């Protein structure tokens, strides 16, 4: 099945998921010189005050911090979006070395990691119906650079020991995702896709310009997770990122001058 190795990585996905070579695939390189300021964009509204985290899961590709999305509790709206999108989970993509790991790049620059906060358009009723629509998802993408620790990340890092292998989960209540945001909400936005199979083309990407800083010790703990299940040979969960895809007939818009 799919993964990130020589034999089952991104260059192979198209054979089971032909939409891998589609017209609005993610991630992309963000060419800062080419991305035009759009003054019709609205400020982004991130309302995470009532977010209710439930659980963290190692899914064999990444770890997902899952939220109760049965009520309008934690929502993203504004920016390029029409309507209201509900937070369902966040996860990261990261590298084996600090020089790589993000999926979007900025003028070809790769960051050490990238946080994806996943939200579904509540006009579609649930997540499953939202991923059958071209405006079904909104993902807030935030880059990580290695420097000072991010205090709001430490509760995630400290639980990782308990979900080392594929299929392991742990209780993860009362986590506040506001602690993972940078100061500024300036962003770039473009229409794209999931960056893992099934690669569906449902996503309004909103990529913040300002990275957050995490410590070398924090990202080193991400890299001690395993892609394999318990009792299987150890394969470190590193380099779970897809490289930049052709932009095709798309424009990337900036919310800021
Ligand atoms: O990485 N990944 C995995 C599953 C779903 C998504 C999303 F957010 F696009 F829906 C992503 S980015
Ligand atoms: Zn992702």
């Amino acid at each position: 099945h799919w993964g990130y190795g020589k034999h089952n990585g991104p260059e192979h996905w198209h054979k089971d998921f032909p939409i891998a070579k589609g017209e609005r695939q993610s991630p992309v390189d963000i060419d800062t010189h080419t991305a035009k300021y759009d003054p019709s964009l609205k400020p982004l509204s991130v309302s995470y005050d009532q977010a209710t985290s439930l659980r963290i899961l190692n899914n064999g590709h990444a770890f997902n911090v899952e939220f109760d999305d049965s009520q309008d509790k934690a929502v993203l709206k504004g920016g390029p979006l029409d309507g209201t999108y509900r937070l369902i989970q966040f996860h990261f993509h990261w590298g084996s070395l600090d020089g790589q790991g993000s999926e979007h790049t900025v003028d070809k620059k790769k960051y050490a990691a990238e946080l994806h906060l996943v939200h579904w358009n509540t006009k579609y009723g649930d997540f499953g119906k939202a991923v059958q629509q071209p405006d079904g998802l909104a993902v807030l993408g935030i880059f990580l650079k290695v420097g000072s620790a991010k205090p709001g990340l430490q509760k995630v890092v400290d639980v990782l020991d308990s979900i080392k292998t594929k299929g392991k989960s742990a209780d993860f209540t009362n986590f506040d995702p506001r602690g993972l945001l940078p100061e500024s909400l300036d962003y770039w936005t473009y229409p794209g896709s999931l960056t893992t199979p099934p690669l569906l083309e449902c996503v309004t990407w909103i990529v913040l310009k300002e990275p957050i800083s995490v410590s070398s010790e924090q990202v080193l703990k991400f890299r001690k997770l395993n892609f394999n299940g318990e009792g299987e040979p150890e394969e470190l969960m590193v380099d779970n990122w897809r490289p930049a895809q052709p932009l095709k007939n798309r424009q990337i818009k900036a919310s800021f001058k």
